[PDB]
């Protein structure tokens, strides 16, 4: 209903079909139309209980309305009957659907409305944000009707008189300084007594400040670490998971207390925090790519890593340079052959990967120590090269108890287990870690942040046509972005555990925000040392899924002592 031609033909349309009756060969005659013939009779037949008349019809073709269980719907709403945002369909975060992205497009698969595109075993439908729960139905009202399929409950949010109520207040110096006497976990376990029978044990050569007492079996925090409480618990010998509290903001990015200079002379000013034995080497020996740092050459992307510099644009998907991120890890499957997700290479012996892509059940998923493969130093994804990378069988997978999928990627933190040394070579070589006071001083200058991949990130949650994945590295730079300005962008609640670091967005497109690859690498070039110190983890983020948004990355700082206390592990596990 355009053009002055096209139109003649909705009276011939009105008459014939809609108030007496038709069929499929009655329909080619005067309508002249191959393909769209097919499309009325998917709207028509899904007009169950709806033959006639047009005034109790009406928007069953229009496509406004629920009749009998209600195939016919396709309007206009984002929300479901409780309230929670309908995913895209196309889309795939953050259950992955059982219909895909190109089988079905009878019910028009495409952007944030309700369908019901297979059978109604409830009602019409959409796939929740929330990924706790699967699916729910979505209240249309009936075709010439004023009546609802399910009830609605919105949800409420309190504080004042509604929850209990507490009103705790907060917890300084990363509960060093806390007293108490609690007895619960995020799983829920109950907590073992320090004097007894299995804890005193293990306490043989290791850091402490004993200003405390030991309180009998609760939470604490001797050693010193930077984020929480944690007590030993049973099991095929157990691991040890933190309990969970709340805590304040603590501006790691202004760290309040009482064009710049540039370092040269210095090799290495490290910190040896941890005993090459157990824990394996890589603390004194990573942070120099023997081919750009030891060779002392700058590459490209050195000259424009000031915010100053140029102001600002939007800078395109990057072809790399010939081994310029040694730092990588490609994890990939046995049965069939499948690239899954990646990891960082961090010592000799160690492999920090993503826990989102690991324990998933929604998508069945208990794929452990045999099932599992990882590969270092590949620049081509299609092709082999036997020698300048290699195989690398896997060993004991360890979690953090934190890490919750269910609710909000609450630490997207584990760690895996190589079986072998990874030799060192021209080619490859580990990255270093800074600390709460080396990391939190590098974010006080305006300094870019570094992504490389080949979008493993894009292609894993979106199917998304138009562009795909290169057999070339992805490199890519990043700038900062302010605090409040991320948390007024988005309206669902976010912490300083995580952080935000994109480019200015545009109106009518994507963006340039969802390189890189899962669990990849995030690293940054140091000023000071003329070394490369890796303060990020690639999870899922706003700037992928959603548009005129930026990409969202897990911060590390924290958790550095957690890895102190499983290296004692390995050596009583192994004879
Ligand atoms: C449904 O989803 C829409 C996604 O774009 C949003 O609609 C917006 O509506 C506002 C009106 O204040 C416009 O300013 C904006 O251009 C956009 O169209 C919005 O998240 C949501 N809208 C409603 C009404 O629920
Ligand atoms: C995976 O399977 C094993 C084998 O029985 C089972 O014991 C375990 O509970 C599963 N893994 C996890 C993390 O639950
Ligand atoms: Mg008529
Ligand atoms: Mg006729
Ligand atoms: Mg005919
Ligand atoms: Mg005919
Ligand atoms: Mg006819
Ligand atoms: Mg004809």
């Amino acid at each position: 209903a355009n053009t002055f031609l096209e139109e003649v033909r909705k009276g011939n349309l009105e008459r014939e079909c809609v108030e007496e009756t038709c069929s499929y060969e009655e329909a080619f005659e005067a309508l002249e139309s191959s393909t769209a013939t097919d499309v009325f009779w998917a709207k028509y037949t899904a007009c169950e209980t709806a033959r006639t008349p047009r005034d109790k019809l009406a928007a069953c073709l229009e496509g406004n309305c629920a009749e009998g269980l209600g195939t016919n719907y396709r309007g206009h709403v984002n929300i479901t009957r409780s309230g929670i945002e309908c995913q895209l369909w196309r889309s795939r975060y953050p259950h992955k659907p059982e219909i895909n992205c190109t089988t079905h497009p009878g019910a028009d698969l495409q952007e944030n409305f309700c369908r019901n595109p297979d059978s109604s075993t409830m009602g019409p439908w959409c796939y929740t944000t929330d990924p706790t729960v699967r699916r729910q139905e979505c209240s249309i009202p009936v075709c010439g009707q004023d009546q609802v399929t399910v009830a609605m409950t919105p949800r409420s949010e309190g504080s004042s008189v509604n929850l209990s109520p507490p009103l705790e207040q907060c917890v300084p110096d990363r509960g060093q300084q806390y007293q108490g006497r609690l007895a619960v976990t995020t799983h829920g376990l109950p907590c073992l007594a320090w004097a007894s029978a299995q804890a005193k044990a293990l306490s043989k050569h290791q850091d402490f400040n004993s200003a405390v007492q030991l309180v009998e079996n609760f939470c604490r925090n001797p050693d010193g670490d930077e984020e929480g409480v944690w007590c030993y618990v049973a099991g095929k010998p157990g691991d040890f998971g933190y309990c969970d509290l709340n805590y304040c903001e603590e501006a790691v990015e202004e760290e309040t207390g009482d064009r710049a200079i540039e370092g040269r002379t210095a090799t290495s000013e490290y910190q040896t925090f941890f005993n090459p034995r157990t824990f394996g080497s890589g603390e004194a020996d990573c942070g120099l790519r023997p081919l750009f740092e030891k060779k002392s050459l700058e590459d490209k992307t050195e000259r424009e890593l000031l915010e100053s510099y140029i102001d600002g644009r939007i800078v395109e998907g990057s072809d790399a340079e010939i081994g310029m991120s040694p730092w990588q890890v490609m994890l990939f499957r046995k049965s069939p052959q499948e690239l899954l997700c990646g990891a960082s290479l961090i010592s000799d012996r160690w492999v920090l990967t993503a826990a989102h892509c690991l324990l998933y059940p929604p998508w069945d998923k208990n794929f452990t120590e045999n099932d599992l493969l990882v590969r270092i130093g590949k620049h081509s994804r299609t092709r082999y090269e036997r020698n300048i990378e290699k195989i690398s069988m896997l060993e004991k997978i360890y979690i953090h108890p934190r890490y919750n999928w269910r609710e909000n990627l609450d630490r997207d933190i584990a760690l895996m287990k190589l079986k072998k040394p990874v030799a060192f070579s021209d080619y490859i070589h580990p990255v270093c870690l800074p600390d709460r006071e080396t990391a939190a001083s590098l974010l006080q200058a305006g300094y870019k942040g570094r992504v490389t991949g080949w979008g493993n990130l894009k292609e894993t949650w979106t199917c998304n046509v138009g562009k795909g994945q290169p057999s070339v590295l992805q490199v890519v730079n990043l700038p900062i972005v302010e605090r409040p300005v991320c948390k007024d962008s988005t309206r669902i609640r976010i912490t300083d555990n995580m952080f935000c670091a994109g480019y200015k967005p545009d109106e009518g497109k994507r963006g340039d925000a969802c390189e890189g690859d899962s669990g990849g690498p995030f690293v940054m070039k140091s000023p000071f040392n003329n070394r490369w110190y890796q303060m990020g983890i690639v999870s899922w983020g706003e700037g992928c899924d959603r548009d005129g948004k930026y990409g969202f990355y897990t911060h590390v700082f924290r958790l550095k002592k957690w890895i102190q206390k499983v290296i004692d592990q390995f050596g009583e596990y192994l004879e």
